[PDB]
RNA sequence: GGCACGUGCU
C-alpha cells in the first residue's frame, strides 16, 4: 500500500483553511505543512489514515513564486504565524477566496459580492496581548512559544506580530524572574512555580497589565520584583496573579489576585474609554478591530430611534460606541468580569441607555423576546462555534430588520446565514477584515436584512 | 489530526 515513512513526489494543488498544503497520493488527500499551491515536493509520509493526511516536505523541487523565504518567519510558522510563509498580498486573496467558497459551498450563495479582504497597511507588530509559557531549558528559565500540538519550548524574544513594547516587558520579566530565583514550571515532573506570562498593553493608552500564572499562591519576594518592573516600565498599572494548580493545557485556572495597582487597564476604542480585566476579552488588533466595528456600525445604518442588541458584548466596546447615537442598547456577555467592565464602561462614558446582562446569548434573547423589547438591529459577535439555532430563531422572532454578523469563522457564519435566509433575511453585504495578519484566522462582517431597500 | 450539529466542512 503506502507506508508510514515513504518519500514520494507530489504536486501541491490547494490550501486548507489552516494553511496546509493539499496533495493527492494513490487515492488519498494529504495535508502537508509548509507547502504552497503550485509547488512540487518530495513528501515524507508521517501518518496514513483512510481517507486523509499527513506529510512533511523532504525537498522542494519547485517553490511558489509567492513563498516568503524569511528564515525568521519559518521558525515562527508553527506556533505564531501560520501563514507567514505566504506573501501578504496572497494571504488577503486567500482569505477573500475562503469567504466566497464558504458562502457558496455551505449556504448556496453566489449572487452577493464579497469585498476584497481589507488588509492592514503594516501587517506586523500588531498584537496588544502576549501569552508566553515559561519553562526550564538547560537549568535556565526561558520564555518563548510552543508549536502546534507540542509542549517543547521554542525560545524567542522577537515575536514578529506583537507590540514590540510587550516583547521588551516579557524579556525584562524573564530576566527578573531569574534574578529572583523563581523556579519555572515543568510539565513532566509537575514541579516549579511560574507557568506563564500574559501581558496586555493598551494600543492607544499604553497602559500595561502583567499576569503571572503560577502553580501556588506564595511567590517569594514578588513585591520587590514588582517594584523593579514598575521602575523600568512606569506604564504598568496592574500586576495580577492567576493560580493554576492543575496539569492541563489551559493557561488560566479559576483564582485571580491583584498583586499591584488596579485589576484592569484602560484603553481607547472609537474615542471612548474602556476598562479591561485580565480574564475579559479584548481584540488583540486594536487598529483593525476599529475598522471592523466601524464597518458593522455603517452596515447597520443606525439612527436616533434604533434599538440595538449587542450580543456577545464583551466589555461593551461595540454597544457603548454607538449608544449615544441610538435610543437603547441591550447587550449580553457570559464572562462576569467583562459584564462588570461593560457596566463600569457605560458609567465611565456617561451612557445612560445601555442594559447589559450576564448570560448566554441564546437565553438572554429568549428573555428579551418574552419581555417585549423591540430591537431594530441585532449585532452579534460570537466565538468560532457561531450562533445556536435557538438564538437565530429567537432573534428573528423580534422582527428586527437588520442583522450585523461579525464572525471569526466562515464555516459557522455560512451555516448561520443559511438559516437566517430560510427565516426571510437576505444576505446584503460582506466585508472581510484582516484582524490577524500572518495567521489563518479570517474575520468577516455580514449584513443580513429583510428590507428590499436594505 | 482538527472542527461543526457517525457523515458534513477543513
Ligand atoms: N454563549 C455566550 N453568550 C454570551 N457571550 C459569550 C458566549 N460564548 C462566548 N461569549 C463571550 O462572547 C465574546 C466573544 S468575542 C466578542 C466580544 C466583543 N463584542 C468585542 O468584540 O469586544 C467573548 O466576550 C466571550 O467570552
Ligand atoms: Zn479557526
Amino acid at each position: 500500500m503506502l507506508k508510514k515513512n515513504d518519500i514520494v513526489e507530489v504536486e501541491i494543488v490547494d490550501l486548507t483553511h489552516e494553511g496546509a498544503g493539499v496533495a493527492k497520493v494513490d487515492g488519498l488527500v494529504f495535508f502537508v505543512e509548509n507547502a504552497l499551491p503550485s509547488e512540487k515536493i518530495l513528501m515524507r509520509v508521517l501518518k496514513v489514515n483512510k481517507k486523509i493526511g499527513f506529510g512533511k516536505v523532504e525537498k522542494y523541487l519547485v517553490q511558489s513564486p509567492h513563498r516568503n523565504q524569511d528564515l525568521d518567519l519559518a521558525y515562527l510558522r508553527s506556533g505564531i504565524a501560520d501563514l507567514g510563509h505566504l506573501s501578504y498580498p496572497e494571504q488577503l486573496k486567500f482569505k477573500t477566496k475562503q469567504v466566497k467558497d464558504s458562502l457558496y459551498k455551505i449556504a448556496g450563495i453566489a449572487d452577493v459580492e464579497v469585498a476584497e479582504t481589507l488588509g492592514m497597511e503594516h501587517p506586523v507588530k500588531y498584537r496588544n496581548k502576549a501569552q508566553v509559557p515559561v519553562r526550564r531549558v538547560n537549568g535556565v528559565l526561558e520564555t518563548g512559544f510552543f508549536r502546534k500540538n507540542s509542549h517543547n519550548l521554542m525560545p524567542l524574544e522577537d515575536f514578529f506580530i506583537q507590540d514590540p513594547v510587550i516583547d521588551q516587558v516579557v524579556v525584562a520579566l524573564r530576566d527578573l524572574l531569574r534574578r529572583f530565583d523563581l523556579k519555572p514550571y515543568d510539565e513532566k515532573e509537575q514541579s516549579g512555580l511560574i507557568r506563564n506570562l500574559v501581558v496586555r498593553r493598551g494600543h492607544y493608552s499604553g497602559q500595561i497589565m502583567v499576569v503571572l500564572v503560577t502553580t501556588r499562591p506564595k511567590v517569594f519576594r514578588v513585591d520587590q520584583l514588582i517594584e523593579q518592573v514598575i521602575k523600568q516600565f512606569p506604564e504598568i498599572v496592574s500586576v495580577m496573579q492567576n493560580i493554576n494548580d492543575q496539569n492541563t493545557n489551559a493557561i488560566f485556572g479559576k483564582e485571580w489576585r491583584t498583586l499591584y495597582g488596579q485589576d484592569y487597564i484602560t484603553d481607547q476604542m472609537l474615542g471612548n474609554d474602556f476598562q479591561i480585566a485580565g480574564p475579559a476579552f479584548y481584540q488583540v488588533n486594536t487598529e483593525m478591530a476599529e475598522k471592523l466595528y466601524q464597518t458593522a456600525i455603517d452596515f447597520a445604518e443606525l439612527k436616533k430611534d434604533d434599538v440595538i442588541i449587542d450580543a456577545y458584548s464583551g466589555i461593551g466596546t461595540i454597544g457603548l460606541s454607538v449608544a449615544k447615537h441610538v435610543k437603547e442598547v441591550y447587550g449580553v456577555e457570559l464572562i462576569p468580569e467583562a459584564v462588570e467592565n461593560s457596566q463600569k464602561n457605560a458609567s465611565l462614558n456617561k451612557i445612560t441607555n445601555a442594559h447589559y446582562v450576564c448570560d448566554t446569548a441564546e437565553n438572554a434573547m429568549k428573555k428579551w423576546l418574552k419581555e417585549g423589547i423591540q430591537p431594530t438591529v441585532i449585532l452579534v459577535d460570537p466565538p468560532r462555534k457561531g450562533l445556536t439555532e435557538s438564538f437565530i430563531k429567537a432573534s428573528a422572532q423580534t422582527g428586527a430588520d437588520r442583522i450585523a454578523y461579525i464572525s471569526c469563522n466562515v464555516a459557522t457564519m455560512a451555516r448561520d446565514i443559511k438559516l437566517y435566509q430560510e427565516l426571510g433575511y437576505e444576505l446584503k453585504k460582506v466585508q472581510p477584515v484582516d484582524l490577524f495578519p500572518q495567521t489563518h484566522h479570517v474575520q468577516t462582517v455580514a449584513l443580513l436584512s429583510k428590507l428590499d431597500v436594505d
